[PDB]
């Protein structure tokens, strides 16, 4: 019962914004889990494996701004490694807690289970260094301030951190903090900010019209409000790329569609690439987001804002918080921007599938799309207001979407969750559907059944057997992963049928699994343009 | 069609003893897979996720002495890390091939999918260093001799290796080798071997009773044949530990049961620990194998043989191949060893389940038991001749057994495979059952349904909610993971029913899944002694 390091960690964890802890137990963390169970502030969420748990934590942090994952030493942590890496790649603040053997056992070099048999206990700690921003081995002498330093670094960088918690250290006495862990707002040096403002002001005084391109880093740094308000006060052509989709209400004036480099719609190209001044806010021009680096945006044409630095033309201004750079640009845009941007089929195909989905989505939806024709077709959806669109095109790990949806629904139990996963992707993390059923979640899961890896087929070897998959009976999965699923599952092959099923599952009273029958070679237009561009770089 | 680096690697793969390649495809390895498909010697086995493929490759190499795994850069390779780590811990030679972006893309530092977004392409290569014995990044300038070096080190050490294969490097021209990659037999220095022989002689000429203790390192180095011939030619009390189970036909004279430290049966304790000289051949005294390091074997009592060194009493003799140490001891034992070892219930319990399983096993069986009550009860089984008993008590990653069984069945399609997995463990790799169904395998899968993690319950917090799991509908799983399963499933709750069901499934005419209902608190005797031992070290 006495307050201890385990309780301190859980206290700090809630301060950061996580009300749940994902993971799977092991003998090295059971005593820590006692404090999780006993805590009135954090809810334990056992998952079906550690990889899914790390994915779910990622989806949770994309909804609540923070997440935590608990695994056991060695077998647990190394299983979650692909998940933490994806969190690092896409700037998701997920805390990895690793329950470990007591320090005396470690110092004695004992041949314990979950080790390499060499008596070494730091292999996996060091292996996790490239995919976290901060890390620590908690000791009796450092525990509380190493907890605080790692979590603070995660909050500042919006990226994963790692804590190793030996069983004995977790029971060490601690003191409840009077002060809650605070996200200290950084302020740039006044001269540096003025120098950035002066160069931006000179550049913005050049613009004949200005366009705004924002992406996922404004989502991670809690700047969604700022960019929405910014387009309101200064109406201009604005867009996101795939990663940042959902920043804006896509029905509003000034929005013409998602930007994907040369794969963009013609109206979008003129809106973004045709503007003489483009403001890039939190952008990363990855190969997928630019359809093979086919974006036409010169440095002199752009003003770029990143988490700790901003660029005007060829000059970088470092040590400037993203927020201040945005407030500067918003203030300057009220000065120099003056323009107003003048305020049902038979057989299912990709084209009519997404057309049907367009009529189904609603404000407040949480939409998750996996790599493949799912995410590459979802890019064409015109999202209404208050849509959380979760996609992972930089890391691109298939299977993330199904497990991340379990985490997202846990984060937002009162919101309608739409899961768009390919058949290939869903096989990698299928067991989390059981967790969804056990927790009585009601997402609308759409499995795109094209009988294999269609995006791989389009890239190379459509004929090749390695692009096939085992053919599952998708509508029967919930009845196997639950003793009383109470789900409603359909297998659809016509647009009429799909539209009717959508109205039936509209109010998500039960878990819904819709198996969508699609052709093997049918690809959305973004994938077509991606493969066309691949002719040059991949030969 | 021209012979190239991809063809060279596959040829070397066959030379090492692999007829299959496991993994999941990605755009960075599709062109390599074309050579896998076209090869008449190497068969592609697409898996449901990379973790399962790495587990399956481990199971494959435990049957054929070598295995290979193919993943895609970043998301594939990092998913398989827990499997490669288990292979390293238990000395299983699994080759990890990683398809990577072309060298030109990497050098340009491009923002590619499956990267961290930093332009760095070597993060994951270094992350895999602690869990491999050799690694290389193949270039146009090193590929064929780096392939040979890594595989050679894998063969010598019996441990995993890693190769990064850029797509452009795989297409580079190569030359078919005239000679096959050969496991050159190392030889000790004659004086060094004589020094060990003299010290062993001296000690062995003193023994009034001698016992032989062998374990998993004799399996990995292909010495199982040698050690059974040893006990045949020199009858003595012999045993293995859990990891090495299956080295000896356990029905032979001189065998009294598996050695597990203080958890051993009284006859086993007297047979091994009561001998004045015990020969430990390829042993590692891990916590599980010794029931909490409760083995009573003094250094003066033992002669120990390890892969590159052996010890007599307090003196180590390094640079001696295990084979030579064993041949010497065999020769010395025919001289100085003189001893002759004098030639149905109702409700299901752990006790009557293992008694029932004892009557079911046959020579030629492949038995896999996962961590938990499965592996801890399976240790009491009296194995007949020619049994491959696969268990992972050092790494101890639950979920390994189900996927490894798919690998073992692939290695041995004509052998009867019995999978003993807990309900918790099977949830981690369930998607591999789909792979077994797709490939028309016929394992006997026994799921120990005690409705949660019983071994964790035995350790701490039996009533705690963290020890619960989602309750699956096991008998319906094949019907969900296959459109037409060659499968039959049973649910049993009595010793009566299990015996009848095993009779029906005797000749493995189809895949059979038996849901065995067991009590939540029912524990095998080994687990009881382990938890009793935990009173001292874990407090
Ligand atoms: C973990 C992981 N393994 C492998 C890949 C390589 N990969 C990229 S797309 C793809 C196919 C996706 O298949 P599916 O979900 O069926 O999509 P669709 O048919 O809609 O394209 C694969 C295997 C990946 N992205 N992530
Ligand atoms: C990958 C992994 N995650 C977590 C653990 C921790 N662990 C050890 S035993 C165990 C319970 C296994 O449960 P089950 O398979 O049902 O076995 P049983 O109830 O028969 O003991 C767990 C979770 C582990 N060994 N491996
Ligand atoms: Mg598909
Ligand atoms: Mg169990």
């Amino acid at each position: 019962t006495p307050y201890c390091v385990a309780d301190y960690l859980l206290d700090r964890l809630t301060d950061c914004g996580a009300d749940h802890l994902f993971g799977v137990p092991g003998d090295y963390n059971l005593q820590f889990l006692d404090h999780v169970i006993d805590s009135p502030d954090i809810c334990w969420v056992g998952c079906a494996n550690e990889l899914n748990a790390s994915y779910a934590a990622d989806g949770y942090a994309r909804c609540k701004g923070f997440a935590a994952l608990l695994t056991t030493f060695g077998v647990g942590e190394l299983s979650a490694m692909n998940g933490i890496a994806g969190s690092y790649a896409e700037h998701v603040p997920v805390l990895h807690i690793v329950g470990a053997p007591g320090t005396a056992s470690q110092q004695r070099g004992e041949l314990l289970h979950h080790t390499l048999g060499d008596g070494e206990f730091r292999h996996f700690y060091h292996m996790s260094e490239p995919i976290t921003v901060a890390q620590a081995i908690l000791t009796e002498q450092n525990a509380c301030y190493e907890i605080d330093r790692v979590l603070t670094t995660m909050l500042r960088e919006r990226r994963p951190g790692y804590l190793m918690l030996p069983a004995d250290v977790a029971k060490k006495a601690a003191t409840p903090p009077v002060n809650a862990l605070t996200l200290r707002h950084a302020h740039a040096d006044s001269a540096c900010l003025k120098a950035f403002r002066d160069a931006a002001e000179n550049r913005l005084a050049m613009s004949k019209r200005t366009a705004l391109l924002a992406d996922f880093l404004v989502l991670r740094h809690g700047l969604k409000h700022a960019l929405q308000k910014w387009v309101k006060d200064v109406p201009m052509a604005h867009a996101t790329m795939l990663m940042g989709k959902g920043i804006f209400d896509e029905r509003h004036v000034g929005f013409y569609g998602t930007y994907s480099g040369s794969a963009s719609a013609g109206a979008v190209k003129e809106a973004i690439e045709g503007a003489d001044t483009v403001l890039c806010i939190g952008t990363r021009f990855t190969d997928t987001l630019t359809a093979g680096f086919t974006h036409q945006l010169t440095p002199s044409q752009t003003i770029e804002v990143q988490p700790h630095a901003s660029r005007v033309g060829d000059v970088w201004f470092t040590g400037i918080p993203m927020l201040q750079a945005i407030e500067t640009l918003v203030e300057l845009c009220k000065q120099h921007v003056h323009d107003t941007p003048v305020p049902p089929d038979g057989s299912l195909t990709q084209d009519n599938f997404w057309k049907t989905l367009q009529t189904f989505i609603r404000p407040g939806d949480i939409i998750l799309a996996d790599q493949g024709t799912s995410a590459f077709g979802a890019i064409d959806l015109r999202l209404p207001a208050d849509v959380n669109f979760i996609v992972q095109p930089l890391w691109g790990s298939i299977g993330y979407t199904l497990a991340a949806a379990f985490g997202a629904q846990t984060a937002c139990p009162n919101r309608r969750v739409i899961v768009l996963t390919g058949d290939g992707a869903a096989q990698l993390t299928i067991q989390e559907l059981g967790s969804m059923l056990r927790d009585k979640q009601h997402p609308i899961i759409l499995v795109l059944n094209n009988e294999g890896y269609t995006v791989l087929r389009a890239i190379h070897g459509p004929e090749q057997r390695y692009n096939d998959i085992a053919l599952w009976n998708w509508t029967q999965i919930p009845q196997a992963l639950s003793l009383d699923p109470q789900a409603q599952c359909w297998r659809v092959s016509e647009a009429e049928q799909l539209a009717d099923v959508l109205e039936k599952v509209a109010h998500h009273e039960r878990l819904s699994l819709i198996e969508v029958m699609l052709p093997k070679a049918d690809i959305p237009p973004l994938l077509g343009a991606i493969t066309k561009a691949l002719e040059a770089r991949n030969s």
